[PDB]
This record gives C-alpha cells, sequence and structure tokens, in this order.
DNA sequence: GGGT
C-alpha cells in the first residue's frame, strides 16, 4: 500500500478505463477543469464532482462521496493530480470514475518526490536551507486580518518564537479557527527571509491540520 | 448507499 506501491501502477486513459478493472489495478491522470460546490442534504452525506482532462482533451466526471471535505481542499482547478482507488464506472452513456471507500488516494503531481511535507523541528526548521517543509508546532500569537493572517509559534526545541504568515485562500477557511496554545501541523509551508528573520509562508499546496492531542 |  506504500506511495511508490500505488505510483507502480499503470496510468490509464479515459480511452482505457475498464468497468471490470480493480480499483486500485490503475491509476488515473488528470487536469481538474471543473469543480462543483459542495452538495449537503443530510446530517452528514456530502459530496461534490469535479471534471478532469487528459491527455486526449477528454473529458471525465468524479465524484466524491467520502472524505469530502480534505478532497475538496486539495483539489484546485488548473492543478495535475494522480487519482488512485476509483471505481469506474457508467454514468448514463458515458463512464465516470467513483471514489466512495475513504482510502483513495489524490497525489498531486507536483510536490511529487519531495521532501515538502518532512515534518521537522523549529530548532532545526530554523537551521535547515530547505524552501519546503512541515513544522508541527504551537500558537502563541495571531493577528488576523481582512485578507491574511500573521502567526508565531513556538514549539519545545527552542525559546524563540517562528514567524508565519497565511495568505489569501487558505487564511479565509482559518481566520478565526485558531486557538492561542494549541497544536496545528503546517504542512507544505515556504521558507523565506525578509530581514533575516525566517518568516514561514504557505503557497497553493500548503495545508493545516490540528493535532488532536 | 448518494447524483450534476
Amino acid at each position: 500500500g506504500s506511495l511508490s506501491d500505488q505510483l507502480s501502477k499503470q496510468t490509464l486513459l479515459i480511452s482505457q478505463l475498464q468497468v471490470g478493472k480493480n480499483r486500485f489495478s490503475f491509476k488515473f491522470e488528470g487536469r481538474v477543469v471543473y469543480k462543483s460546490s459542495t452538495f449537503q442534504n443530510q446530517q452528514d452525506s456530502k459530496y461534490f464532482f469535479i471534471t478532469a482532462q487528459d491527455a486526449n482533451n477528454q473529458e471525465i466526471n468524479l465524484s466524491f462521496w467520502q472524505k469530502v471535505d480534505q478532497s475538496y481542499q486539495t483539489l484546485k482547478v488548473g492543478q495535475y493530480y494522480y487519482f488512485i482507488g476509483g471505481e469506474v464506472k457508467q454514468f448514463k452513456n458515458n463512464l465516470e470514475l467513483k471514489f466512495k471507500f475513504g482510502d483513495y488516494q489524490i497525489i498531486p503531481k507536483e510536490t511529487l518526490g519531495g521532501s515538502g511535507g518532512s515534518t521537522l523541528l523549529i530548532s532545526e526548521v530554523l537551521k535547515t536551507s530547505k524552501q519546503y517543509l512541515s513544522v508541527l508546532a504551537q500558537v502563541v500569537d495571531i493577528q488576523s486580518s481582512d485578507k491574511n493572517i500573521r502567526l508565531k509559534i513556538c514549539d519545545n526545541s527552542c525559546n524563540q518564537e517562528l514567524k508565519v504568515v497565511i495568505f489569501p485562500d487558505l487564511c479565509y477557511e482559518w481566520r478565526d479557527k485558531f486557538s492561542i496554545n494549541k497544536w496545528y501541523y503546517f504542512n507544505e509551508f515556504v521558507r523565506q527571509i525578509y530581514n533575516d528573520e525566517v518568516q514561514l509562508k504557505n503557497n497553493i499546496h500548503s495545508s493545516i491540520k490540528e493535532s488532536d492531542d
């Protein structure tokens, strides 16, 4: 089930998909050309769908019925991904890929083979020259604005606080969801320098997860 | 399961 095992699987174009293939016997490369809203009727059964384009400029509908929130945040129009674990299913004269089991994988092609999500420590972060990294740190200061959140994060390997800037797209979904002294994973941020003090910044690939501890 |  390793990532490298999943990337092993044969890549297929829309014209090659068959209903009789096992959901995990292939992987599909797709460019997101359209992303719907999340739909919600019931106390908890949200869905959404995207339109993905392949290398023949053909387009196919992908529906997501589980792990909806995470996947909705991952998928951005314009980006290329590998999708693994979807059921090829008939869609009225068409085929579609249907993601229902919550063990499917959406792998962004761009960050493929990078240490961006390597999850190091603040004192380390403040020492290492990577440009993309991830910290499990604690929020000790919050300056929240119209379009931008400035944080100061700290950890137990230093007495220094790290400065973190969060920009439009990702900040909206976080404007007042930060708690002081709570613990968060800052995945795939951008090491950067202003005043020979080192800001972390987010970009299109960044994510944030609240350590449940 | 569900459905644009």
